[PDB]
């Protein structure tokens, strides 16, 4: 239970909900066929389009509720420790990031922090240790212009049952300058890219003594591999 609700650009805080299409509650999306998978449940929208340069260091901030912790010493801020899983980021090129319909876009993955089997560390573990932030660079080669930037937490604490993996998604509206001429060889659809039977979605992450360590096995994130310039 958490909401992606703020972006930073090379460390500069763009402000709460600035440029975001974000849900207004922290409940998960669980039906991978839902249009809610694209940018989360329909919630707040913003007219701002965040100016970024290709290659920039982007931060995406999750907190338990809109605005931060739900109450003093909230143990589930930025997200409950139990919610082990990967974090993924995708781009979709759009003409106008403020007015584009979220439906039917052509998505490609640019980054993910999944599971390190030898350290037993999930992307959500790093999110927690970075106080809700996940950091990644925009590719240096992507073309100039508007994009939606979709960031997604996949929490697997209940994912051993069909349709009970939990998704926490929002989209940021950005304009890229200083880019290159990259065109993705392949794109995917949301909804569509994920199937409930995917081995990173229908998964029992619990080991011998009940710890969520994936039995020290490698984990396969759903969707396509991140592009590289
Ligand atoms: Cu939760």
């Amino acid at each position: 239970h958490a909401i992606f609700q703020k972006v930073s650009v090379n460390g500069a805080d763009q402000g709460s909900l600035t440029g975001l299409r974000a849900p207004n509650n922290n409940n998960p999306v669980q039906n991978v066929n839902s249009q809610d998978m694209i940018c989360g449940q329909s919630g707040s929208t913003s007219n701002t389009i965040i100016e970024v340069k290709a290659g920039d260091r982007i931060g995406a901030w999750y907190q338990h509720v809109i605005g931060g912790a739900q109450f003093p010493n909230d143990p589930d801020n930025p997200i409950a420790k139990s919610h082990k899983g990967p974090v993924m980021a995708y781009l979709a090129k759009v003409d106008n990031a403020a007015t584009a319909s979220k439906t039917g876009l052509k998505w490609f993955k640019i980054w993910e922090d999944t599971f390190n089997p030898s350290t037993k560390t999930w992307g959500v573990d790093n999110l927690i240790n970075n106080n809700g932030w996940v950091y990644f660079n925009l590719p240096q080669c992507i073309a100039d212009g508007n994009y939606l930037l979709r960031v997604e937490v996949l929490a697997l604490h209940s994912a051993y049952s069909q349709g009970q993996a939990q998704f926490y998604q929002s989209c940021a509206q950005i304009n890229v300058s200083g880019g290159g001429s990259f065109t993705p060889a392949s794109t995917v659809s949301f909804p569509g890219a994920y199937s409930a039977s995917d081995p990173g979605i229908l998964i029992n992450i619990y080991g011998a003594t009940g710890q969520p360590d994936n039995n020290g096995q490698p984990y396969t994130a759903p969707g396509p591999a991140p592009i590289s310039c």
